[PDB]
């Protein structure tokens, strides 16, 4: 058809191909393909002239399926995308004049959640700034398909700038960027264990960078290995000096091996015993009781604090709990830890 | 071969079992010529760290060794200090030794005489010392941090080469257990008096050593009101990890006046969001307590006026996102009032969204 053919004679674009768009009402494996052969941030993001390059030619499309009878033209946009994947997040940056993304969905059923996936991987592999500046949106308008696996996380935080860290931890302090939700933040972290360095400390940012309390996630310490996790146990130390000490937590804390390289819960054990005495002196008596964590375990770790507290003027061997447990537990393992036992008797 | 003398050395150059034939030489350098030294050091120069299990029985393994004895004789050191000379004529040759010596101080008393050592021209030479082990082996340089920080403290927190040294090559398991340290009373890297200048000139680093930076000095017990003046410093585009690190630990305190005053008194650019962000922090936990704190800024109790404004017109346009009455608490209607009422009559239609506030209903 010749009007068609004047649109690849061109190659002010716009009329030309809403001439195929008129035509389109009433084989289309041909066009797409000249579409494909004829055929992305602004350097200044600048609000509204962002879109002086939104225009253009392949995006008129998008146009016109922005405007019942809204269904029987996106197959022309579906053999583009099984064609050209790349426009799939074309699509989502012209969402970004154009009503709400509810077009995207539609357009996705001809092929969400996977479409999203590798639209966003797309994103990614090409153009970082764009999958930046479009993480919000994506986050916002798709919740159900974005929070629920560290795909998307893990894409994003494998590519992600300290600039762009920064500007993302902004969006979630701001209330327009979530990335985590109180169900799925545990099983996210568990799997960004596996993650670079800098991957799992942007994770950890990015979560204390929203509002979920600290206990949600702290199970997690049963996953952190000495050796095998350096940046989840910083990030999990500098975080858990600054909370009061629930029982649980202590009991996640003692529940660690002991190995003689591993510091990280004398050091939590010192910072509670120190600022927190007669609350941490409660939950040990109260876990010393009877509530592997092996009685032994829990001797090994407070004999590792008391070894450490001489360092400092501190007479949390000297709470009530403390010495009323120890006495109480007391009555195999004894030759080893007769020092402790002792503070509590002599 | 190797221009010679007396032939206990040349015992100790035959075998190369070579401990008491090496003590042989030091007894024999004790009533001697203070000229012939240079030729013994050569010697022992071109003839020349960290068990793989440190264990306090196999790191003493290594203490021992042939060179480490000459440490040996002099910490049982009046005449404490007439043979100083040959190490350091070693040091002259070789300068490795200078932290070998640091090593050996870490079955030896204490380190005061690593001083004794320097003295052959202290901080210089700890600083050069560090950079040579720095550039040689990290791992001892990380296992022997703690020690050099606590023996000498006026030396390493007064400027951040050290810590720069540090940074420059440590690994995040390594910091973690700096970080382990710090937080077990072992390693003091910061102090209330430095620890600004020195986060200042840590601006200008790479990336992982601003983050490593930070994280230490969170790793220790210095409030963050001691360095929130860097809060003028750090500049939006170019001071990221800074920035971000300083965001999530504001979020942990209860809002000062010179906390909202320095966070008051960046620049307002459309793509900066930090201080949006901490005011809604505060805004939505502890809201009337800001409020009371902008309300003292505002009558007047650099930060000019227009600033504020723009400040609190940003956090307005963005609390329309939730449910915050931070707009409606008094002492920021009371502020509103005053600063108006002795307002440039271009502000008050700059501002009347956000001056309305106080004004209708």
């Amino acid at each position: 058809e010749s009007l068609r053919d004047k649109v690849l004679q061109l190659q002010a674009q716009c009329e030309v191909m809403q001439e195929i768009v008129d035509q389109v009402l009433e084989s289309e494996q041909l066009s797409v393909l000249a579409s494909c052969l004829q055929e992305v941030l602004p350097e200044e993001i600048t609000e509204e002239s962002l879109e002086e390059s939104v225009g253009k030619p392949l995006y008129l499309i998008f146009r016109n399926l922005c405007q019942s009878s809204f269904s029987l033209l996106l197959d022309l946009l579906s053999e583009l995308y099984q064609k050209q994947p790349k426009i799939g997040y074309h699509l989502l940056y012209y969402l970004r004049a154009a009503g709400k993304m509810n077009l995207y969905e539609s357009f996705a059923q001809a092929t969400l959640h996977t479409c999203l996936m590798m639209d966003m991987k797309a994103c990614q592999e090409d153009d970082v700034r764009l999958l930046c500046h479009l993480t919000p949106s994506i986050y916002t308008e798709f919740p159900d398909e974005t929070l629920r696996s560290g795909e998307l996380l893990n894409m994003i935080v494998a590519v992600i700038d300290s600039a762009q860290l920064q500007e993302l931890v902004c969006h979630v302090m701001m209330g327009n960027l979530v990335m985590f939700r109180k169900d799925s933040v545990l099983n996210i972290l568990i799997q960004s264990l596996d993650w670079e360095t800098f991957e799992q400390y942007c994770a950890w940012q990015l979560f204390l960078a929203h509002n979920i309390p600290l206990e949600t996630i702290i199970p997690i310490l049963q996953h952190l290995k000495y050796k095998e996790h350096p940046e989840a146990l910083s990030c999990l130390l500098l975080q858990l000096r600054r909370e009061k000490p629930s029982e649980e937590m202590v009991k996640m804390v003692l529940s660690r091996p002991c190995h003689p390289d591993d510091q990280f819960t004398t050091s939590i054990l010192r910072h509670w015993c120190m600022k927190h005495d007669e609350l941490l002196a409660e939950h040990i008596k109260s876990l010393l009781i009877k509530n592997q964590l092996t009685l032994e375990q829990i001797l090994e770790h407070l004999d590792n604090l008391r070894l450490n507290l001489t360092n400092t003027k501190q007479n949390f061997f000297s709470q009530t709990p403390i010495l009323q447990a120890l006495q109480h537990v007391q009555a195999a393992h004894k030759m080893k830890f007769s020092d402790l036992f002792s503070l509590a008797e002599e």
